[PDB]
């Protein structure tokens, strides 16, 4: 069973989150030492955590399970190793998280909502009914990218040009373009503050020596990482949502008939899709997790993607149900690092599906979904659909 399963082998992730591997994991060893293979980061083994109770226990103890432990086009050769908020512990984490939260202003969130609703309408009004198209390419990717650019204060004219560097053309040039751009943007917001999250965070000076404000290079890292990954997780929830609804047409009809069902439906979409299905932590001290001793310094990987289908907590865990109650999913994390984007993601999903379902009661997926090759993101690269009134 587990002894021949390699969770670092991305071939196991190329076709979607491998739920069947995680059923084995939960049954055989909730908490398991995963020896390093040819495919494993740093040739370092780790504790792999697949059940809900133990995953939640790790998330809820940031003192024992430290978040101090980048792909894409992110610059790999900066002179200094910056931190990003999700890799911080207290005291610095608390101060920076509070700062980022203070950047999520009501006026800016209204701007996102208005822009989303306009764009969602524009895009859906442009669909040719019944004609196949790639939902990811034409709609799902666009809306969160615009949201994340509004949040980070990126002028509209620069957004797709930036998205090309974030998601390509070579890695060096991409990263260099983004670093220059980010640093110009930061400089501009310091000279003329704007009502956006990046401006608030960039303009901060903190007097605690153990909790300094973000450096310029750290602000670039934050910009790049959140742009890429906040856009990606959100689009994956949208695309995976459409797919789940298309595979359960009776629920689609129920939902489209009563938008008061949408908030609960959105929680089930996040549970089902679990776009960010794994996290790293490092044990800071000897401790036991589910009766397994762990030593200080050892890596821990929790799998929310597995926890969210744990049959000890979710009845009929392997079925999608838009009316699921209760639904204590971990799709947005839990504890001190809980997703600061959770309401933003849910807004994206709510507006898109309201606009989509108002117009189309028939959703057909006409080619197999193509999944991205990753165990850090569960995502759909292409989803070819036909939308009709129905
Ligand atoms: C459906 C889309 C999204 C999903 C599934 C998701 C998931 C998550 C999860 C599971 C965590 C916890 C990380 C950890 O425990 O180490 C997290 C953290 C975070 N999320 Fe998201 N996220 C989504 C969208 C967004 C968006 C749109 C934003 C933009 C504000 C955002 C901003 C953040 C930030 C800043 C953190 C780190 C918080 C901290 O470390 O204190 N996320 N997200
Ligand atoms: C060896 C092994 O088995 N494995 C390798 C390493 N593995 C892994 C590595 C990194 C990782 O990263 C998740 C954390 C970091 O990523 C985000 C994604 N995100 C973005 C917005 N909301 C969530 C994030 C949050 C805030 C900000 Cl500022 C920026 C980001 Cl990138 O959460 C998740 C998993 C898991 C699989």
């Amino acid at each position: 069973g587990l002894s021949g399963i390699d969770l670092t082998d991305l071939d196991n992730f190329a076709d979607g989150f491998p739920h069947h591997l995680f059923a084995i994991h939960r049954r055989e060893a909730p908490v398991y030492w995963h020896r390093p293979t040819e495919h494993t980061p740093d040739g370092e083994g780790f504790w792999s955590v697949a059940t809900y109770a133990e995953t939640l226990e790790v998330l809820r103890d940031p003192v024992t399970y430290s978040s101090v432990t980048f792909g894409g086009t992110v610059l790999q050769d900066l002179p200094v190793a910056g931190q990003v908020l999700n890799m911080m512990d207290d005291p610095r984490h608390t101060r920076i998280r509070r700062l980022v939260s203070s950047g999520l202003t009501p006026r800016m969130i209204r701007r996102v909502e208005d822009d989303l609703r306009r764009r969602a309408r524009g895009l859906l009004d442009g669909v040719e009914p019944g004609a196949p198209f790639d939902f990811v390419v034409e709609i799902a990717a666009e809306l969160p990218m615009q949201m994340i650019c509004i949040l980070l204060g990126v002028p509209e004219t620069d957004r797709h040009w930036l998205f090309e560097a974030v998601e390509p053309l070579n890695v060096e040039d991409a990263g260099s373009r983004l670093y220059t751009y980010a640093l110009e943007l930061i400089a501009g917001k310091r000279a003329e503050p704007a009502d956006d999250m990046l401006s608030v965070v960039a303009n901060a000076t903190i007097d605690d020596p153990d909790a300094p404000a973000l450096s310029d290079a750290e602000l670039y890292l934050f910009f790049h990482l959140l742009f890429s990954a906040g856009a990606e997780t959100t689009r994956n929830s949208i695309a995976g949502g459409l797919l789940a609804l298309a595979e359960n047409p009776d629920q689609l009809q129920t939902l489209r008939s009563d938008f008061e069902l949408l908030p609960t439906a959105i929680e089930e979409i996040v549970r089902w899709t679990s776009p960010s299905p794994s996290k790293r932590r490092t044990a800071s001290r000897a401790v036991s997790l589910g009766g397994q001793p762990i030593e200080a310094g050892q890596k821990v990987v929790v799998w929310e993607g597995s926890a969210n289908r744990d049959p000890s907590v979710f009845d009929r865990a392997d079925e999608f149900d838009i009316t699921r109650k209760p639904n204590p999913h971990l799709g947005f994390g839990q504890g001190v690092h809980y997703c600061l984007g959770a309401n933003l993601a849910r807004l994206e999903l709510r507006v898109l599906f309201e606009e989509l379902l108002s117009r189309f009661g028939s959703v057909r997926v006409v080619e197999p979904a193509e999944w991205t090759r990753s165990n850090r993101h569960t995502g759909i690269r292409h989803l070819v659909v036909e939308l009709r009134g129905g």
